């Protein structure tokens, strides 16, 4: 193309950017509608549009919920561009550059945290959180249905695993991340074929929740999580 439409692709992008900082639950509702006149045109610009919207929510964990309706509303509403039958699930685009975005991000978060495995050590301590806003973003965005299970389980696996160097004491915000994850996209993984590994996840966590390294919220919330998966999720 030519220089200009560089340039043209480019101001869009700059401006993706400062709608996405000032997002927020009272402006949500006008800046999405914003977001949906400029940022839906082609692929190229659905490529920078969810890099962009990741960034911004790895950033602001606690705003995750609000990002991950942000994505429900383009996934819906964004025109597909690649090349399904009536009555199948919906495929587009967008959805289909969203689910690989996640899993890329995912990889390298993982890797920032065993890059060690003095002043190091306040790195590592940036990267544990970083990588648990990664996955409470995975959870909202799954129960919206925008991610698929694999990668679900893959966060739970993490959660649960017991790194040697780290001592049970210091386990409580992957714990309790592991409990928030669980009850927001626990009923939807517990199907039938899914027995097999769920029972092994809830069985590590009842040999948890009487350990007196955990602190007592900590293993009255592990207790909480496991009589709900008893009562089959059953509010």
């Amino acid at each position: 193309n030519s220089a200009n439409e560089k340039e043209r692709h480019d101001a869009i992008f700059r401006k993706v950017r400062g709608i996405l900082n000032k997002l927020t639950p009272e402006k949500f509702d006008k800046l999405c509608l914003e977001l949906l006149n400029v940022g839906v045109e082609s692929k190229l610009i659905l490529k920078g549009v969810i890099l962009l919207i990741v960034d911004k929510a790895l950033e602001e964990p606690k705003y995750s919920s609000l990002y991950a309706q942000l994505c429900l509303r383009l996934a819906e509403d964004a025109p597909n561009f690649d090349g399904g039958q009536p009555g199948q699930k919906q495929s587009t685009t967008f959805r289909r550059l969203l689910i690989s975005k996640l899993q890329d991000e995912f990889e390298n978060r993982t890797r920032n945290v065993d890059v060690y495995d003095p002043e190091e050590e306040e790195q590592r301590a940036i990267a544990k959180i970083k990588m648990l806003g990664n996955i409470k973003f995975i959870g909202e965005l799954g129960k919206l249905d925008l991610i698929h299970e694999s990668i679900l389980h893959k966060c739970i696996k993490t959660l649960l695993e017991k790194k040697k160097r780290v001592q049970l004491k210091d386990m409580g915000e992957d714990l309790e991340c592991l409990c928030q994850i669980m009850r927001t996209v626990g009923p939807r993984l517990d199907h039938e074929r899914a027995k097999s590994l769920m029972d092994q996840y809830f069985a590590r966590m009842c040999s948890l929740m009487l350990s007196k390294e955990l602190p007592a919220r900590i293993r009255f919330l592990l207790q909480d999580t496991v009589e709900l998966r008893e009562h089959h999720w059953v509010p």
